[PDB]
């Protein structure tokens, strides 16, 4: 019944049938993106209209199309032909990745380069990577992938240990042509293996770890209804899944007495960019938009009970489309569970003689994706006290290169001759706010230091100031950790019992933003990543900070174009976009497989409630 | 057998007997501090000599003394008379708390102030607070406490809900005189109760929480020997306890193959200060040095199984001295346990077909203390991957005031008429480093942005720079979150297999430091709190960042005096002092009892190991 339910296998098959009947999905067509559209604004609106958005690629070279379908009514709502040289290429297809290595294996320039290095072409794996937009005029309007080579000594070998530096090739994956092969010189291929399951490298496994058993004898405290609606410890929300964004949270609300109070209408990671900081021409083009170019939901892992998710686990198995419009289930792709989270509140009072302790817990919703060498975990947490938190966990195998003789200012050494280029991992969280409803505003809060003198004679006073962001042109903000800068999202028309507007405060980690030169291609394509906070007025078609078509798209779309409308955001339906990320100078301990590192943000209530919301938690 | 074992009841008893026989512990004497001294520097220290340091107060007004005794040989090593106007007063005694309320109850100015407010003196509780050093010349050389009043409507009532604003008294606790009563005007006493166990306020308790059972069917993975020596997952350390600092970690080392490698020689929270930012003369003097003035270890809680510490818990019960030299056990005062910590490392590799997941764990050592209205949890964590982390958890009841009509720039409103002054909670971690031994140095590492141009034609490059801190005069450092600033502690004489010095990287949270005006009394007395990082050359008498006698010391003691020696710290026995803290603008959700908020820091290996140290963790 719910309009926010997960897409079903039948819905995806029905989209396929509708597209076929309409003449839009013949043998030369491929589905590059398919996802369900959120309901338009309007409580109630259509009784039920499930609409899907589809990006359709054509392998013969014809123009691709963007199509909206109503599965409820069996109709195509709109279909537009795309001019990709203008608006961007479609996301990379999984079938295009394998094309790269196969085409290079028969190219005489590639074979000549490998022969100069005494490498057997049958052992050379090619990582197929997104191309970006640089100086090559022949790439405009064409679907290009760039390939970097790694040697696999045997079928179970980790090829990442053996980069073939000095060599890169560019491939047109539609016409099946190798456009350029660039060879800047022979580097030694690092010889040490990186096989982290080889006993020669692990040594004998530890026998010292005793088991930790986490069980829930009476079952979990949350309920799941309608497939994806969660109720847990006064929280209410719907768990969505989109092949581009991954897990999406809808309708986050908190039951305060007899009233269900909205907090966030939609929360997602709407883009993530991984820019590399090595100026070598072999890699200076390298920037992954994992969300916009690759689609992170497509590569979600099946999560194993007792290994990936420990405890009393409830799974969701989302369904996505393959490239022909057939439904594909990602079995056990989303883990949901609650976990203990230490002390919630504690006080031992001398005067009253009362000793009081309560324990905290959090609800966890997570998925993991694998994009080539990297593996990312996406974790959303809900806490008893009203806190909402997101955490990204980065692991996998670092991307490698040769380590130059004489050293490098842009590459770490991991092993003899083996380097790891400096890079960042930067996320954009899109928070469609609904603090007690849709009339919201954002204030920037800084600590204020005060000078000793009249009215502050002992020089101890300090204060704070809040600045309302009234229009989009002034809502592009930077962090300032020194002044304790945070941002408050409040509802000026909903007041707590002290007659103050209810609100939530966003706490950032204040990590560095995009480091690239402001004139670079990546700074223009990932403009969102250059500032910590953006606020826009809600609009149906403003979904991603980088725009709809990120692959091989120059600047011109996304947040800088949205903000130019300079719309009123003071007590309006607004969207917060928060940039946060990790700057990775790889260390020896990251090799041969990287221990998890983390980054995130959290939101805490700020006068949203009339007192602590966890006074009714029992002692157990 | 270990020199680092916890003090035993028998040692305390022997100290008391030694003091009594020497004539140093008469009926007018009180022990204000007693603690075991660490062994002096010596890699061949063989002869056991357990020495105790004692501060002895005199309730009749004679000069206090600092005494060092040898329990092994039964002798007084040294005894020095103290001039407290010069070097500071002794820590506050628990028995002096009651004296403030009792002395005021018979003072005619206090009673007249209560009578004007129609308050029954039998219902007025007085918080006994440290005095600091301000403008009152008559206080120099005298033990002063200041008192603020709260109303308790009945014996089980939370008095913090009912502050009596506009009134403060100063008390000489040795001569038992009330030196000043200041009445600045009548404020209404807030009338709502804050009784968080009263069903009228909590409402009906939730019935929705199902149990989470955490067990270890084969017992824990760590071992405890000699009372306080821990071995866990390659880590080795000794858990100490001092009545001033609380839990202290000694000899933190990691077993790398067949080598026990030192990392940290001694880790402690060596001071914590809570400065208030309300310029009212009723509170503008208010600054708690919880460690230095009150001694956080003596107020440690007994921790209850299943409530404070959940899981398979191993307890330590440290012994301290009471004011007369009798041993007092703090039953179950330290919790130790391991806990699951999610994914450690994960990769699914397309080319090799190998799917790999390992789980992480951490060892937790914790204690909880209560200082008046505040309760603080101190948590040390050791992770499988070599990470060391500290976390402070702040809860309890916020300190309250009246909320003025018209509002305030320095006080939050929590309930009708009820305010909570702005304040900070600032900690100093003292890390006596020993990275692979005692020859260490500190480098400051900043991210370096690069301009687009020759050698960086695409404008993507970025780098980093490291600056060695070579002398104490240049080793007072500030955070810079925008440039990703961290500090590396390395051993220039111990290299990894890549011929780079081994090291550990300190990651700070980059929260604001002390906000008070630089000319203020608190800025002089808590100078450590004005900067994020200090490095000193080790000296055995440089123990606290605020000096030995913090109470009513006029300023400059501790770190500013130490670093003025300008000693060589480039490849030497060094100590890192990290300042970190919470800036607390109280929110309505903090009332009537505050949900935990946290702050801390962590250290991660940086080329300490020759590759990841967790390759030998099994799948389980
Ligand atoms: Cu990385
Ligand atoms: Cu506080
Ligand atoms: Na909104
Ligand atoms: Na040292």
């Amino acid at each position: 019944a719910s309009p926010f339910r997960l897409a079903s296998a039948g819905e995806i098959s029905e989209v396929q049938g509708i597209l076929r009947t309409a003449g839009l999905l013949g043998p030369e067509k491929r589905i590059a993106y398919l996802g369900v559209l959120d309901p338009a604004r309007g409580a109630g609106s259509e009784a039920e209209d499930r609409r899907f958005r589809v990006f359709i690629h054509d392998v013969s070279g014809a123009r691709p199309q963007e199509v909206t379908v109503s599965v409820t009514n069996g109709t195509v709502i709109s279909a537009v032909e795309l001019d990709t040289a203008a608006t961007g290429e479609l996301p990379v297809l999984e079938e295009e990745f394998e094309v790269v290595e196969q085409l290079l294996a028969t190219d005489e320039r590639w074979l000549k380069a490998l022969a100069a290095r005494n490498l057997d072409v049958s052992k050379v794996r090619v990582a197929p990577l997104s191309a970006g937009v640089f100086e090559y005029a022949e790439e405009r309007g064409r679907r290009i992938l760039r390939g970097l080579a790694f040697v696999q000594d045997f079928p179970e070998d980790s090829a990442w240990a053996h980069p073939v530096d000095g060599l890169v090739a560019y491939v047109d994956v539609v016409s099946k042509e190798v456009t350029r092969v660039i060879d800047t010189g022979v580097f030694p291929v690092p010889a040490e293996h990186g096989n982290y399951t080889d006993p020669e490298l692990t040594g004998p496994l530890r026998t010292t770890q005793k088991p930790i058993s986490i069980t829930q004898p009476e079952g979990p405290s949350f309920t799941v209804t309608g497939g994806n609606h969660i109720e847990w410890e006064k929280w209410s929300l719907d768990v969505g899944f989109d092949v581009r964004e991954g897990v999406v949270l809808h309708n986050i609300a908190f039951r305060d007495g007899d009233r269900l109070r909205p907090i966030i209408n939609r929360a997602s990671i709407a883009e993530m960019v991984v820019p590399y900081g090595d100026p070598s021409p072999i890699r200076s083009w390298q920037n992954y938009f994992d969300t916009g170019e690759y689609l992170v939901g497509q590569y979600a892992n099946s999560l194993e009970l007792g290994c990936d998710c420990l405890g009393d686990i409830t799974y969701l198995s989302p369904v996505i489309s393959d490239a022909f419009g057939n439904p594909r289930e990602i079995r056990n792709g989303i883990c949901m569970h609650e976990e203990d989270w230490g002390i919630l509140a504690k006080h031992s009072d001398l005067w009253s003689g009362i000793n009081y302790t309560r324990r905290n817990r959090r609800m966890v919703i997570s998925f993991f994706t694998t994009i080539g060498n990297y593996d990312y975990g996406f974790y959303w947490y809900l806490y008893l006290d009203g806190t909402i938190e997101f955490e990204a966990k980065a692991t996998g195998v670092v991307f490698t290169s040769a380590f130059p003789e004489g050293g490098s200012d842009n590459i770490s050494q991991l092993a003899p001759g083996l380097g790891a280029p400096f890079h960042q991992h930067i996320f954009s969280a899109r928070l469609d706010m609904a603090i007690d409803g849709f009339t919201n505003r954002v204030e920037e809060e800084d600590v204020v230091r005060q000078t000793m003198g009249p009215g502050n004679e002992r020089g101890n006073a300090f204060s704070r100031k809040r600045t309302v962001l009234t229009r989009e042109s002034e809502a592009v903000r930077e962090a300032d950790a020194r002044t304790g800068r945070t941002w408050i999202i409040s509802n000026p028309e909903s007041k707590n019992r002290l007659n103050e507007p209810v609100g939530y405060k966003l706490h950032a980690h204040n990590q560095p933003t995009l480091l690239a030169d402001p004139g670079s291609s990546i700074a223009r394509r990932a403009a969102f990543a250059t500032k910590d906070l953006w606020v826009t007025r809600y609009a149906d078609d403003e979904r991603y900070p980088t725009g709809d078509f990120v692959n091989q798209h120059s600047g011109g779309a996304g947040l800088p174009s949205y903000i130019a409308q300079d719309r009123d955001i003071d007590g309006q339906d607004i969207v917060v976009w928060h940039t946060f990320g990790l700057t990775h100078f790889p260390r020896v301990e990251d090799w041969p497989i990287m221990p998890v590192d983390t980054v995130g943000f959290k939101l805490r209530p700020e006068g949203f409630f009339d007192r602590s919301p966890v006074l009714d938690v029992p002692a157990n």
